[PDB]
């Protein structure tokens, strides 16, 4: 309804100019409206919603209309559920496109389809104006931007101003990771006297005080030994949550930190998920790591890369896809119920987090941070 | 003794190539150890503890000894209290120099002064290794990196390993924050039964609350008023602290958030500080500042800006280094024995924050941010 999570394959083939708007709408690359506002003038002309076939995963949750009456506004903010660290506090940035939009009125307003739309972070508040337009419709208004990838993240709240309580309205931020995976963070207008309803998303800092995983000292306790076989299996899927169980490994930690020596293992089990046999929709698992080849020990990269690995249901077996520079693998376990997140232990002191996403559910797994 | 605050002027005339030294090993250039390595060899060997010359502003805790029998080690951490916000991801880089150092005993030690010293951040850690060496002698070793200046700030944990617990041992981590002013944290290693020593640093949310800044609707209950002279100070220095009591002004957060109109002002006060008469060295003031000249709204480049002013006495002659795009300006108040901190109330919307260092205090002044 009025919240969740979805999820799609994306096949650039089929959306009308998607190649291109991928590269010009949804990258950093020419700094004018002028290139993708003009991609977008011809294929949003023909089809009004095609950019929502470029979401691979769609999280929405319904926030409820405000209205500032003093100021004659009607305002819907909410702080989306980012699935993964945006990334070091680098120069790098990503290309954000954000869509509002809502259904056309039986009776033809007084007001105009009016909407500003703002993304703050403590430090700075990025607006979208007209010199961000790449596209305007009677009912939707979409704008483009290149925000440093460290600030879109929790912490960002996206605020979009309107002069009326349109019908059906819902901002969309469109946010890239990687060149084949983008992420729709969705707030969708509710009843101003409804209650928020944020989607079944979840955040796990799994390394909590990543000090007492600097030794195997704890191992036993923490039932993170050969024997055990490193699995400190934990439940993340709530209780009334849907029926597809996913489970995070806390073992890892050790691999990541522990400066004492440690078992050998061909693999690690990150994360697990039951229940693939009531999927329809595929699952998405996406990843935040550090490129360990060094380079200038003088002046260090410190870039933080994401890679998203997508495993799908082809005529009731499921499989993945697979990448080399991506530290993680997605394979089934004991049955095809079940899906593993499995990375070489030699990976987890450059693995920052993983992210599991399917229909209904998100949790956003970190293996840094005490909170 | 084992922490403190100090400060002190720097001339690059009385140091041995210390103009070399600033614009090879305290600037980002050569990518490679060669060129100040070469400077260090010749000037440090004469002098090993030249360098400290260059430091404008020094800041030392006391850390202890923690023992890592496990592994034989002997460490010290210490998360340094940075005067200023390092700078968003669209700022460049900072070319830091790290010294770790002991006392020579007479007699000589079974094993040879070992130290590795690293710098994680939240995400990422830069370790100082051989290729980040520039200086190396019988207990001192000296190593310089380029790191975005965004990860310098409250947050980077410095952690030393050494193998014994080598008297007299510290870790200095030299910042520059400009072409001309260097702040140099310190960790002096104290007893493994002592409870850590910091120094008397503070960092204080001037404005907290932002959001109650945002219209002069209760300027009045406030107490800030054209009439009251937008003054609310609030004492930094602590009951048991130096006899200079320094103070904050909390009324400049309106002239930086607030969306009604202002009273006009000559100039607001930030800061000021009593005591002038009894101080011996000289008071450094920086101020972090974004760029009032606005730019490509499709990607708006917030860099941050850094300028430290110098008040000095000169034969009972308070006197201030002036400066341009410096939104600050140091003058005396009603007697010379107080300082006050100036500024136009049209650069507190850009204005981020604003540090006072002085002999034994260290007061980061932050407009931003409710913690």
């Amino acid at each position: 309804h009025s919240s969740g999570v979805s999820t799609q394959s994306v096949d650039l083939s089929q959306i009308k100019r998607g190649d291109e708007i991928q590269a010009h709408c949804l990258t950093p690359a020419e700094t004018e409206v002028t290139e993708c506002a003009g991609i977008l003038k011809d294929v949003l002309s023909k089809n009004l919603h095609e950019l929502q076939g470029l979401c691979n995963v769609k999280n929405k949750m319904g926030v409820p209309w405000v209205s500032v009456e003093e100021l004659g506004q009607e305002i819907i903010t909410g702080r989306l559920p980012f699935p993964s660290v945006g990334g070091t506090p680098v120069n790098d940035l990503v290309r954000v496109l954000v869509v509002a939009e809502s259904n056309t009125p039986e009776e033809t307003p007084e007001e105009e389809f009016y909407a500003y739309v703002e993304l703050q972070t403590e430090l700075y508040t990025f607006g979208l104006s007209d010199d961000n337009v790449v596209f305007t419709s009677d009912y939707m208004t979409v704008w483009m931007i290149d925000i440093p990838k460290s600030y879109v993240d929790v912490g960002m709240l996206t605020r979009a101003t309107f002069l009326e309580q349109w019908p059906g309205a819902k901002v969309t931020v469109m946010i890239p990771y990687s060149s084949t995976f983008t992420w729709c963070g969705e707030l969708g207008a509710i009843s101003e006297e409804s209650a928020p309803q944020p989607s079944l998303s979840a955040r796990s800092p799994v390394c909590k005080n990543s000090a007492r995983y600097s030794t195997s000292k704890f191992c036993e306790v923490d039932g993170c030994t050969a024997e055990t076989g490193m699995e400190k299996m934990s439940l993340l899927t709530p209780f009334g949550g849907p029926p597809q169980q996913a489970k995070m490994n806390t073992c890892p930690c050790y691999y990541k930190y522990s400066v004492s020596p440690l078992p050998a293992m061909d693999h690690l089990i990150l994360a697990d998920l039951a229940g693939l046999d009531s999927l329809t929709s595929p699952v998405y698992v996406m990843a935040a790591y550090f490129d360990s080849t060094h380079e200038n020990p003088v002046r260090p990269s410190s870039k933080l890369y994401h890679c998203a690995l997508q495993m799908t249901s082809h005529d009731g077996v499921w499989t993945s896809t697979s990448s080399e520079q991506c530290p993680i693998r997605l394979v089934e376990g004991q049955s095809q119920n079940v899906l593993q997140v499995r990375v070489a232990p030699t990976s987890m002191p450059n693995l920052v987090g993983v992210s599991l996403m399917l229909e209904g559910q998100q949790y956003r797994l970190e293996y840094f941070g005490d909170h």
